[PDB]
């Protein structure tokens, strides 16, 4: 990986209390997006680790080398950061992030619980892409920044790497078979305008995973990144009433 980290883009961990909170970021994009999150699951005692996954921050190009058993390895290692200083571990993630959540609670069921916002399972818009006919480059013009918000910013790259798109595309189906496999505790939120990730796969989550204990919790004024969107105090809350129940 040869270009450097973006500003704001760098990881961020905090070594609390026995309780810790896994957040991973999205696809192309950087721990930015989960960074206010992680401040306030920090303030009210809680290790967080944020991860930057592996190929993002830094350039397209780096991330074009990168598999999402890369991508896996970033959060594994997130995870086994925290498995050696707390002994209850929360796992919560954006879109892609919210991808690899669930990922990590198909295979780890010491995971106390989840909570997956906007997580992607599936998304035609892919599949749609490589069966136009035409010409297929090797980076695609990323989609414009879903956000309500005007006054915020994401932190994410201008292009996307085909390789890379092919690579989530084979995670989210990974993912998407082994739902079942998932019996934590779960808070599923979900915008009802995402314009990224169709809100749908709130409800093919809902119903994979065999978490006896599971919501999904509507995000009305806010579009596909969430964190930064008008309903993050929502989401702080919800959240932190979601951890201090099951810790
Ligand atoms: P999340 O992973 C990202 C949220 C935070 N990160 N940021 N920013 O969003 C899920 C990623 C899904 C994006 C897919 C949209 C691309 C559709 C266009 C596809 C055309 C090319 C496809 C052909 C490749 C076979």
């Amino acid at each position: 990986e040869q270009y450097p980290v973006l500003s704001g883009a760098e990881p961020f961990y905090a070594e609390n209390g026995p309780v810790g909170v896994l957040l991973v970021h999205g696809f192309t994009g950087t721990p930015h997006s989960m960074r206010p999150l992680a401040e306030a699951y920090a303030k009210a005692g809680y290790t967080v680790c944020l991860p930057r996954l592996k190929g993002h921050g830094t350039h397209y190009e780096d991330m074009e080398r990168t598999t999402f058993h890369d991508w896996v390895a970033s959060v594994e290692e997130g995870y086994g950061w925290l498995k050696q200083r707390c002994q209850t571990i929360f796992v919560t993630g954006l879109s892609m992030g919210g991808t690899l959540t669930l990922y990590l609670a198909e295979h780890h069921p010491d995971i106390c619980g989840i909570v997956p916002i906007n997580a992607a399972v599936d998304i035609p818009a892919i599949a749609a892409g490589m069966t136009g006919g035409g010409e297929l480059p090797r980076y695609l013009d990323s989609i414009g920044s879903d956000l309500k918000n005007p006054d915020v910013k994401e932190l994410a790259y201008e292009k996307t790497p085909t390789a890379s798109l092919l690579q989530l595309a084979r995670l989210m189906a990974q993912t998407k078979a082994k739902l079942d496999r998932i019996v934590c505790p779960a808070l599923i939120f979900v915008s009802d305008e995402d314009h990224v990730v169709p809100p749908g796969n709130a409800d093919i989550i809902f119903q994979g995973i065999s978490s006896t204990e599971k919501e999904i919790v509507r995000l009305r004024n806010s579009y596909h990144v969430a964190t930064l969107d008008y309903d993050q105090p929502m989401i702080i809350e919800r959240s932190l009433e979601f951890f201090a129940k099951h810790a």
